[PDB]
């Protein structure tokens, strides 16, 4: 009925012995996009060029990992379990408020509209293509009191060259060709999701650096030869080759049985503006050429934080663009010139297994050495996977996405998002809204012409999430205090982490999930 | 039936094998007689029969901006080696898609010499 | 005359995969300085990594 | 089994040897894997190869993560302390055992190829 | 060459390491790969060494107081340690521009590639 | 009632070895 | 009980109320004591003495 609300708001968090279950709730706006109609686009600019059309419709997305656990469920989580893994979900919209807008002259009126329908539909089919996997802005907002606006839907085509243009191959995707749910207020929608078994997220770091994990007391049993000639110069000495039996301290020799990492190198820039030579933004050297990207049909995509490696500290003064950078609270506008009102995401953690982001994966003979002619090494700057390599992935974020689509492609290799988060074939579906047309008043005499003149209106509810969470306690006989996140922080007149006088709440750093300790 | 070759002339070694069909049983047949035989193969991944209509570099939602920054230039101006020292950050905004940090690698490679149908290019 | 040939083509890779006649892509092959200019390598095999997704050659008739 | 304390009197030039008969040595196996792996590569220490040969146990020692080419520790270095672990203790006439079943693994292949990859054709 | 066990060239250097949080960590037999035969003139760091019955000291040497393990057999399926993987195209030919082939070094794991395992032994 | 919808826009196709089924749905406006 | 939610429109000079049916406000006890408690000491906002008299909610801080 009109008269009766149809769900409570419920955000809640439960922690168990080995599930925590999260449950937050939160209201939101839907516009009337396009003015009802779906639009062709495209834009060809160079090493950009795209193309794709825009939706009437709007979807619901809580991708990013603050949407379900506040700051400190958070980090009750990280400080107590080594690994965590989504199990469950379910979501429900309700209170569907459909308005409509006067709009009077200088004035604009609203009104309620209570015969008006918005129609909801998600699918499972995975027919439409996913979007509310990367790196995008509309996931319901990290603070509950705060309303948001649900993002319009539109998605990409196939681009071939480097010139915009659709071939017979493009495709259009038309949301009303689906079947979907219409309600009016009074009426509400839920569904349920299961996420397939996927491998715990690592929350951990490695206490023991790959590269020694041998009894520093003993040594190998195995001989390695030391050198051809006698003495401490390149090009002197006596002929004569020694071996010797590898002992215990030269354990950059002893022989492994394990190869540290994959490896893509990245250029790295200084914070210090000072520090870097100088590069334009566009233009024919633009930054762009010069950051290692990955050529694809004729056009550069710039890769993203790439293969998992290690890179410098956050505090560090130098930057890869490996790394993950978030705005911070004190920034203002869409661009900045001092990085120190930036926050980024740093993965030292990882360095135990993998190569760093800057430095190289390592050096190769490049050569046949010869009494005659000097041994050359060679600098190796990527490295595709080799028999017994053993890595680390991307750690996640607070503020960090969780899961990500697995292409649907013939081959896929260690899938996870690079961004970082859990690979998924079946990911959560993208639930889509939209509210239905309505007609402004129409000619008496009958026009084919489709009807364009349409009242305007507006809807708003509450959507509310739900994720069961899988976790496992750590168990460690490590006997030394771990390290853990504690916030730290020094006085401060407005606290941190809280909303302020002004009743802004913003994130103070960006918080991974790597805090405690494991061996290899 | 092609056998190892070790090194780049052709001997053999102990390791080459010689494998004789006389040696296993075969069913005998004159006219009248026939054969037969069957099998299952194994569970196979499906053929992909499709052509994919989106470009693996883009799959993000045209309309919004990432989330995230990255810093796009050291100096001002758009020439290579001259101008004010600063270095700025931008927020990835919709547009700047080559920019946008995506999840996925695109592929395992190997380069091959091109040539040109028409003789005369070569 | 290689009008008299048939040629397969895998065009329809192309939106997962590299080019064969074209590379993988360009790294950094160096660490950027004030005093030092930057250098790409460009990158002419490489070796599947971790969040590789592509297409395999089809069949024919 | 068989274990056997001796005690050293060690006497001034001269050392002597007797059993101590009430004495205690202690064992433990740990299955959970926390204490790091060591025995894995490249040490001696194993059982000799001749039966007829007698061995000294190995002294268990473990490396920790080392962060630069500078060592020293951070937080995240760790210690484990083999006390802290609930462990068996013996006397002569104790004894301790203890099993295990290994997880499938690939046959190792004892074997050489007869064929050369390059060419396998007809 | 004549190369020295320490200093700025010590061989570390050259031999293929790979480099870890800084620190230079000599690449152990690696990937499997082919060796030249243990009678051969030329060894290289992927093979395995063990003493032999003779030596008797911590050092030797003359290798032939050594016992060398080797690959021969993988020469089958996979590439030689101290030849390459193969040669790549490394550019677009053209009628007015040569041909360019590189060495490729190495080599990350290809679809449709198959490769056999280091041996065990004794 | 006023506040319940009283149907949901479905609009399918749904194809089987003998007949296909199709469905759709569309709004519409009518004047005086 | 009898929860009714109006909308002021809030013309120029003048302010018109009228009634929003379809709005919710949201109404929770904590047993658990998990807030800090503030009713017990010193402060206005009881309910007035006098019946008919209509009161203003507090705010809470
Ligand atoms: N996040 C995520 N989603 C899906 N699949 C993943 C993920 N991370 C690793 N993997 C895959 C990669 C390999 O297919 C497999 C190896 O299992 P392992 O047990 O890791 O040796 O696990």
């Amino acid at each position: 009925g009109v008269g009766n609300a149809s769900g409570d708001w419920h955000c809640d968090s439960t922690w168990s012995e080995g599930k925590v279950t999260t449950t937050s709730t939160r209201t939101w706006v839907l516009p009337t996009y396009n003015n009802h109609l779906y639009l062709r686009l495209g834009t060809t600019s160079n090493s950009n060029t795209y193309n794709g059309f825009s939706t009437p419709w709007g979807y619901f997305d809580f991708n990013r990992f603050h949407c379900h656990f506040s700051p400190r469920d958070w980090q009750r989580l990280i400080n107590n379990n080594w690994g965590l893994r989504p199990k469950a979900m379910r979501v429900k919209i309700f209170n569907i408020q459909v308005k409509e807008v006067t709009t009077s002259n200088g004035e604009t009126t609203v009104a309620n509209n209570l015969t008006s329908t918005v129609q909801i539909f998600a699918d499972s089919s995975y027919e439409l293509p996913y979007v509310m996997d990367a790196g995008q802005e509309g996931s319901l907002p990290p603070f509950p009191n705060d309303v948001f606006m649900v993002p319009q839907y539109g998605y990409c085509g196939i681009v071939t060259g480097e010139n915009q243009n659709q071939t017979d191959r493009n495709a259009f995707y038309c949301l009303e060709y689906f079947p979907s749910q219409m309600l009016r207020t009074g009426n509400n929608f839920e569904m349920a999701y299961n996420f397939e078994k996927v491998p715990f997220h690592s929350m951990y770091a490695h206490s023991q650096s790959l590269d020694r994990l041998m009894n520093p007391l003993l040594d190998q049993y195995l001989w390695h030869l030391q050198s051809t000639t006698s003495g401490e110069t390149l090009n002197q000495g006596n002929a004569a080759t020694t071996f010797g039996k590898i002992r215990s301290g030269d354990f950059a020799f002893y022989r492994k049985n394990w190869l540290p990492g994959p490896c893509v190198k990245q250029q790295r820039f200084s914070k210090t503006a000072s520090q870097n030579y100088k590069i334009p933004a566009s233009g024919g050297n633009a930054l762009l050429k010069y950051d290692t990207h990955y050529t694809l049909n004729n056009r550069w995509s710039n890769i993203a934080p790439g293969p998992p490696m290690a890179t410098a500290g956050p505090s560090d003064g130098d930057f890869s663009n490996a790394q993950l950078i978030f705005p911070g609270p004190s920034v203002t506008g869409n661009t900045t010139t001092s990085a120190n009102n930036l926050l980024f995401t740093s993965e030292e953690e990882i360095a135990a297994t993998n190569p760093r982001d800057t430095d190289m994966f390592g050096q190769i003979a490049d050569n046949n050495q010869n009494a005659t002619t000097a041994p050359i090494t060679g600098n190796v700057t990527a490295m595709g996977v080799l028999p017994g390599m053993v890595w680390q992935n991307r750690d996640i974020y607070y503020q960090g996405p969780i899961w990500a689509k697995i292409p649907h492609a013939d081959g896929h290799f260690h899938p996870s998002p690079l961004i970082g988060g859990f690979g998924l074939k079946h990911p959560p579906p993208q639930i889509f809204i939209k509210n239905t047309p309505v007609p402004a008043n129409p000619a008496t005499t009958f026009t084919a012409a489709r009807v364009d003149s349409f009242i305007t209106q507006y809807s708003t509810g509450q959507v509310a999430v739900q994720i069961e969470w899988e976790i496992e306690k750590e168990r460690s006989k490590r006997w030394n205090p771990e390290v853990q996140f504690t916030s730290n922080y020094g006085n401060q007149s407005s606290m941190l982490w809280a909303p302020d006088t002004t009743g802004k709440y913003t994130e103070p750093r960006v918080i991974g999930s790597r805090y405690l300790t494991n061996h290899l």
